[PDB]
C-alpha cells in the first residue's frame, strides 16, 4: 500500500479481510499485512488494533506496526510471525509427539489467562489462531486474531457479563465448547474448554466430531454438537494421559462467570512433563525436521 | 527444496529463486533451484565461491542441499531488494547522497571480491542487494555464475591477456574493453560499477533502448555509442569524481592492482563538501 508496503504472498485470512506476506521497503522490514475495505458495513480492523494495543507486552502478543487508511483499504502491519500450529501440524505430517503437545499446551494456557487478564475472552480458540515467532522468538507461542473477542467484565468494576442463551454459533465449529453449540453466552471457561479440544486433536491427528458431512453450515453444527455431546471425555481421551480428561472436565465443571484456576491446569501439564522424564529445552517436532 | 524441513513460497527470480521458510530453525530464507539434468551446471560452484567469501562484509551466508528429488538446491539467508528494485521504488531517481553512500560500499564490495582472489564479471544494479532489519543499510553482492579466478591465491600471478572473448554479462554496463573482447580483469569490475554509479545519477545511460536488427548488432551499437561517447559528455553536469574514477579504471593496464582508496576517497570527499551527513538514510527511507 502507497509507495512503502508492497504486498506479496496472501497467507490467508482471519476474522474479515486478507492477510499477506509484505515488504516495508522504507524501513526494510518483512511484515504482514491485514487489508480490510474501507467501506466495509462493519468495521473492526481500527477496533482490533486498538485490543492488540491493549493487549501490547504481554508475552506473546503480536506488535502492530501501522494501522491506517490507504486507497480502498483500512491497512494493520504486523510483525512477521511463523507458521501457525495448524501448518507445523501439516508439516509434522499430522502427528505431534506428547512432548510438543505438553510444551504448547503450557503456554497457550498462558496466553488465554492473558487476554482475560485484560478483560477479554478470545472466542476462537484453534490452531491457526496460535502462531511460533521466528528467529529469536521461535520457541514462543503467539495468538492471534482478536476479531471475535469480547469484554466479558468491566475493566473498572470487574462486574461479569450476564448469562446469555439462543447466542450463533460464531468461532470454529470443531473446537467450540459444548455450552457454545447450545447458544450459550460465551466465558473464560469456553475459550479453556476449546484449548483442551485443540490438545486432544494434536494427540489424536483429528476428532471424532470431524468429516460429518451436510448439506447446509446449520445442519453441520447440529452434527458437530450432537456428536461432541454424546462423547464421554472419558471416552475422547482414551489411551492418552489422565491430565487431557482432568483438563477437560475443569472446564466443563466450571460455573459461567467463574475464574479458571490457570495455574492447576497448567500443573496438571507440567506434572506430566516431568513424569514422563522430557527435557525443558522447547525442542518441538518440527525443530527436528530435515 | 523442500525435503521436509524448506517450504517453498513466492518465485521472485542458472534457476529460479524462491521465498521460503525453514521450518526447523524458524527463519524465512531464500532458496535457488537449478535442474539436476541441466547441461550447463553451476550451483554446486556458485556455492563453495560464496563459502570461500563467508564472512566478508555483505556476503551473504549460504547451504549447499545438494540433489532434492529433480533440484539441485541453494538456500541463503534473506535479503532485500535489489539497487534496481530500489531505483524503481525511487522513480528512477537517486539522490547524490544515496549513490555517494552506495558507492563507497559497492568499491568496498569489489575490493573484497578481488582480495579473495576473483572478479565478479557481472557488475550491475540487480546483483547488489540491502539487507533488512538490522542490516537494512549494508550492500550486499551476489550472483558468482559468471566470476572467475583472476590470480593465484598463493602466488598473485595474474591470469594472461586475452583476446577474442565473448561478451558474458549484461551489456549494458560492460567494459569498453569487454565488448573488444578482452579478458576481463580488476579494471572492469570497477569500470561497470562506474557506469551504474552514472545510471544511478541519469536514470538511463546514452547507449540504452538502441534499436538493432540482432543481439549481436544491438551489442556492437552499445560498443560504439560507449566508445564514442567522451567521459567528461557522459558525467556533464555531475560532479568532476564520477569522470575522475571512469577515467581511473579505462587507464588501468590490464594487470594493475586498483587504487581502491584512492577511488573511495573521491566521493568520501565529496560527501563531505557537499555537507551531507552520515545518517544512513537513503532515497527509499524517506518513502510513505
Ligand atoms: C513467514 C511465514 C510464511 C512462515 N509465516 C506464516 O506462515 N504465517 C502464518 C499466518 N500468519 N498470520 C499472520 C497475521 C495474523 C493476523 C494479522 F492481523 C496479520 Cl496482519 C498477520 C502472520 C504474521 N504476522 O506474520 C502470519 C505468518
Ligand atoms: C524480501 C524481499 C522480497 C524484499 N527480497 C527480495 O526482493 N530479494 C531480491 C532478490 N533476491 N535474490 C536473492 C538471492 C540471490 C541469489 C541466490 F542464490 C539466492 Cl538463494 C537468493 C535474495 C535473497 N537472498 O533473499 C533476494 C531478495
Amino acid at each position: 500500500v502507497g509507495n512503502r508496503y508492497r504486498l506479496g504472498r496472501k497467507i490467508g485470512s482471519g476474522s474479515f479481510g486478507d492477510i499477506y506476506l509484505g515488504t516495508d521497503i522504507a524501513a526494510g522490514e518483512e511484515v504482514a499485512i491485514k487489508l480490510e475495505c474501507v467501506k466495509t458495513k462493519h468495521p473492526q480492523l481500527h477496533i482490533e488494533s486498538k485490543i492488540y494495543k491493549m493487549m501490547q507486552g504481554g508475552v506473546g502478543i503480536p506488535t502492530i506496526r501501522w494501522c491506517g487508511a490507504e486507497g480502498d483499504y483500512n491497512v494493520m502491519v504486523m510483525e512477521l510471525l511463523g507458521p501457525s500450529l495448524e501448518d507445523l501440524f501439516n508439516f509434522c505430517s499430522r502427528k505431534f509427539s506428547l512432548k510438543t503437545v505438553l510444551l504448547l499446551a503450557d503456554q497457550m494456557i498462558s496466553r488465554i489467562e492473558y487476554i482475560h487478564s485484560k478483560n477479554f475472552i478470545h472466542r476462537d480458540v484453534k490452531p491457526d489462531n496460535f502462531l511460533m515467532g521466528l528467529g529469536k522468538k521461535g520457541n514462543l507461542v503467539y495468538i492471534i486474531d482478536f476479531g471475535l473477542a469480547k469484554k466479558y467484565r468491566d475493566a473498572r468494576t470487574h462486574q461479569h457479563i450476564p448469562y446469555r442463551e439462543n447466542k450463533n454459533l460464531t468461532g470454529t465449529a470443531r473446537y467450540a465448547s459444548i455450552n457454545t453449540h447450545l447458544g450459550i453466552e460465551q466465558s473464560r471457561r469456553d475459550d479453556l474448554e476449546s484449548l483442551g479440544y485443540v490438545l486432544m486433536y494434536f494427540n489424536l491427528g483429528s476428532l471424532p466430531w470431524q468429516g460429518l458431512k451436510a448439506a447446509t453450515k446449520r445442519q453441520k453444527y447440529e452434527r458437530i454438537s450432537e456428536k461432541k455431546m454424546s462423547t464421554p471425555i472419558e471416552v475422547l481421551c482414551k489411551g492418552y494421559p489422565s491430565e487431557f480428561a482432568t483438563y477437560l472436565n475443569f472446564c466443563r465443571s466450571l460455573r459461567f462467570d467463574d475464574k479458571p484456576d490457570y495455574s492447576y491446569l497448567r500443573q496438571l501439564f507440567r506434572n506430566l512433563f516431568h513424569r514422563q522424564g522430557f527435557s525443558y529445552d522447547y525442542v518441538f517436532d518440527w525443530n527436528m525436521l530435515k
